[PDB]
């Protein structure tokens, strides 16, 4: 090979046959959460378990 | 490449080919609460037991 090669520089891959290290440490997490509520109660009550004698009619 | 390119600026992408890097980190929560009530309670009552003989007729 003829070609120029720097002396400081990091000796970086440069052209098709050049090889370089690659590290994967690859790391990805999603997360996804969501809710719903509704309560609706109710009750209602109403007795005389007595009535007077002006209130019989009703 | 014949274009130019400065040397103290933080090379950061310009053109079609650039790449970026992006760090995620998404966090987004959102939350939501109602609640409501109503209660009436209600009791009467009213007895002699015993009624005077004047009082008798009502
Ligand atoms: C937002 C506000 C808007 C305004 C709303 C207006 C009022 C909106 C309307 C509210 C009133 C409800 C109407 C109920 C009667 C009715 O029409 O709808 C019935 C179906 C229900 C539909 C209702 C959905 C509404 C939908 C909701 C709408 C809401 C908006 C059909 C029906 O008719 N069913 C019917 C049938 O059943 P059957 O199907 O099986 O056959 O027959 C059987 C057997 O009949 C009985 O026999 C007895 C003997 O056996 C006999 O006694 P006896 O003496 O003879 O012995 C006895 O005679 C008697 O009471 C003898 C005598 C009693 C006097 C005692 C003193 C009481 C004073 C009491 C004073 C009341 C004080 C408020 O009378 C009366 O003078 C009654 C008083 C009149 C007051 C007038 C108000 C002046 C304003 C005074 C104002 C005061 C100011 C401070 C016989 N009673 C009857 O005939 C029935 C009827 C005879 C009518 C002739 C009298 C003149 C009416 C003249 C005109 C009336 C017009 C309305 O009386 C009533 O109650 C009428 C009540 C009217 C109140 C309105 C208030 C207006 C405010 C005005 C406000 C604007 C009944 O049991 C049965 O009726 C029953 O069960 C009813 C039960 O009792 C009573 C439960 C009440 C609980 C509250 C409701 C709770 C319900 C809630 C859930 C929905
Ligand atoms: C906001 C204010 C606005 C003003 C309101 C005005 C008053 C608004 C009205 C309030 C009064 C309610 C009227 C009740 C009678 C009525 O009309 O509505 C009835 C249906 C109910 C509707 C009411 C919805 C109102 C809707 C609400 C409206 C509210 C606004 C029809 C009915 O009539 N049903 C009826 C029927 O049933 P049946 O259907 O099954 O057949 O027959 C059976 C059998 O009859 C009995 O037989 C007995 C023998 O067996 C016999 O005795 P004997 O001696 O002979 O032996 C005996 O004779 C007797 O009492 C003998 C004698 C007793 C004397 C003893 C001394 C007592 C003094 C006591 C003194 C009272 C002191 C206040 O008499 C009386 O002089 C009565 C006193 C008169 C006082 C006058 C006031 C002067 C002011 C004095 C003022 C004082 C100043 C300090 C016979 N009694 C009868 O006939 C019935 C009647 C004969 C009437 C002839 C007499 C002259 C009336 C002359 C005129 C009257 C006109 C009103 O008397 C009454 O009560 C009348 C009470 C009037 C009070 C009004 C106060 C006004 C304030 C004035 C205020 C402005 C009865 O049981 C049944 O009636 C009963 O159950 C009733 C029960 O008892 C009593 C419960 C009372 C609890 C409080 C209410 C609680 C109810 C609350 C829930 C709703």
């Amino acid at each position: 090979n003829y070609g120029y090669q720097p002396l400081f520089e990091d000796r970086r891959p440069r052209n098709i046959g050049d090889t370089l290290t690659i590290v994967l440490q690859e790391n990805v997490s999603a997360s996804k959460s969501s809710s719903a509520n509704a309560s609706r109660d109710g009750k209602t009550s109403f007795g005389f378990d007595t009535v007077p004698r002006y209130l019989q009619g009703l």
